[PDB]
């Protein structure tokens, strides 16, 4: 697929733009310290009684509340947690708006799923990184950059694609590579990886795997090195060189062995029990679920995460992990 | 469960006696130079006319045959690969073992699956570091190491615990930590964790989350990224700290979207898969299999690699790569 670079993109035009980054986390403080090095005037957009409002005037932006930094700018980046965005779009943003004005987004739930439904003449676009914010800003800082994603839904002007590269230009990530993509696609092969792969399957993969050799009476911390502790070096390799590269650095036998027990474990079945979890993401089913939580106070979660994190490869992990540190 | 360390060691146990390294890869090559800056008296056994003779004289190291290194030899361990440890054990090791000389190994399937025998009266141990060659050669350099098991089939001399700590030390993993063990149990967590988990349920679980976003007509790209590329940050968030810790640094929708699907991913039909995977181990028939790969030419694994390696996310991710950190 498409791939842009420094040359296609025109800093110019992000450059000659008041820019408010909503949200100064991870990812908004990257944003912020890249766009100011890169030639754009930002200000950052807070509670204004907040702990974050005096770290960024620490920083040297300018801090203005999320109401005012929306009606003093023409670009708005949105980097608040998915959950809170509707409410402060509606209440805080939405009511501030010039038409012409920019909102942007670093991922693409709450558009995709019409949780906010801006008037037709905002454009509405989508700059993320592939690194958190951190690796964002070193990478810039010694003159390299992370690859980024855009995506544009709502264009009246004609101009939102040159816009949103030239954010992700000023960020550094035409530096790397900048990927045009859609809302739609961005959002639902996220949400699918984290919930698939990443973050569902591979934790319930190590829980599980902790679980068969504890109930078969060996040692949890024996457990704990041959199914968590030893992963790092597999996906560090994997992460370099792909599978390939994992498979040719590991013994024979560990390949071999991964070659007859992995699909075993990863079956057909299991293939089809991932292609429900997508169609539900497609639909509209998982992110129901997920507002439900919110709108419920957040009980659903915190006591998921209260049992899921109870487990005894945890107690095990932090004993073991505790004495790794003590060196 | 036990951690050992430098206080616990007694280091002149094995600068005392006379060690036979035979395999110089990976971990033959960080043991072997490891236990030189502790003193002790390595030689490197290798296979008539071999390519790692040159890396190995290169170093520094004496360099003989199997046959001849074992004849010299008090502690001879054994690092060439699984199936070429019987027959080395039977045509070059075993007629040099004497009353007080030691086996020792890095992984204890051919001891515990009885594919190598020793007499009554040798000692028979393993100090298997948790971790690859290239980390325990430099981890020991910067004053540190990496953690080790060790383990004791055989102890006819009432030393073999000390023996093996003594090498353990020697290798840096008594400054990390050394766990005792069985051969059982480091045989059969590590061939467990290998298959289940670590190289076989990780790489199928990334490659069919890839192969279910295709087919739905996502780009291959797209698909890379949010499958496999952000694998690492999320793993190494559970190294840090445990899978608490990447939870707690996730946003509450990758957090919410892991609970209620990763166990639809992985339900008691795969925990009961798990445990006959663990049963083919326990009972040997994974070995088996093992030994007929290499009975056959090794095109069982050379065709199952050729068919992992000309999938499309080998393809897409190595143009991905190219656009580098
Ligand atoms: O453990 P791992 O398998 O993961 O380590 P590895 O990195 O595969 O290294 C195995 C080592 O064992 C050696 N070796 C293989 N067959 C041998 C034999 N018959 N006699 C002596 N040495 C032999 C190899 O040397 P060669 O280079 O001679 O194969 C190699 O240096
Ligand atoms: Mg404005
Ligand atoms: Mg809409
Ligand atoms: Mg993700
Ligand atoms: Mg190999
Ligand atoms: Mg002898
Ligand atoms: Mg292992
Ligand atoms: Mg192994
Ligand atoms: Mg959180
Ligand atoms: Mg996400």
């Amino acid at each position: 697929i498409e791939l842009l670079y420094d040359a296609d993109a025109d800093l110019s035009l992000i450059q000659g733009r008041k820019v408010a980054i909503v949200g100064y986390g991870s990812q908004g403080h990257a944003h912020s310290q890249n766009l100011r090095d890169s030639g754009v005037e930002v200000v950052i957009g807070l509670r204004e009684g907040s702990k974050s409002a005096e770290k960024a005037k620490e920083a040297g932006f300018e801090v203005k509340t999320t109401a005012e930094a929306a009606a003093w700018a023409d670009v708005i980046m949105l980097l608040a947690p998915d959950t809170s965005q509707a409410e402060i779009f509606t209440n805080d943003i939405e009511p501030n708006l010039n038409a012409g004005d920019a909102l942007l987004f670093g991922h693409g739930l709450n558009i995709h799923f019409d949780l906010i439904k801006p008037a037709d003449d905002i454009i509405v676009g989508m700059v993320a990184p592939k690194g958190p914010g951190h690796l964002v800003r070193r990478q810039f800082v010694d003159g390299k950059g992370v690859p980024c994603l855009i995506a544009v839904d709502q264009d009246p002007t004609g101009t939102a694609q040159a816009l949103t590269l030239s954010y992700a230009a000023a960020i550094g990530g035409a530096r790397a590579g900048v990927i045009p993509t859609t809302f739609e696609a961005e959002t639902v092969t996220d949400l699918f990886g984290e919930q698939a792969v990443l973050c569902g399957g591979t934790e319930e993969l190590v829980k599980v795997g902790f679980e068969v050799l504890t109930e078969a009476g060996y040692e949890p911390e024996m457990a704990y090195f041959e199914v968590l502790h030893e992963l790092k070096l597999i996906v560090d390799l994997m992460f370099e060189g792909g599978i390939s590269n994992m498979n040719y650095s590991v013994s024979d036998t560990a390949e071999f062995g991964g070659y007859l027990s992995g699909p075993r474990v990863i079956d057909a079945d299991t293939k089809s029990r991932m292609k429900d979890i997508l169609t539900d993401i497609q639909d509209g089913t998982f992110t129901k679920r997920l507002i439900a939580n919110v709108e419920n106070g957040n009980t659903e979660l915190e006591g998921l995460r209260a049992s899921y994190n109870n487990h005894p490869i945890e107690e095990t992990g932090a004993k073991l992990r505790d004495l790794m540190s003590w060196v």
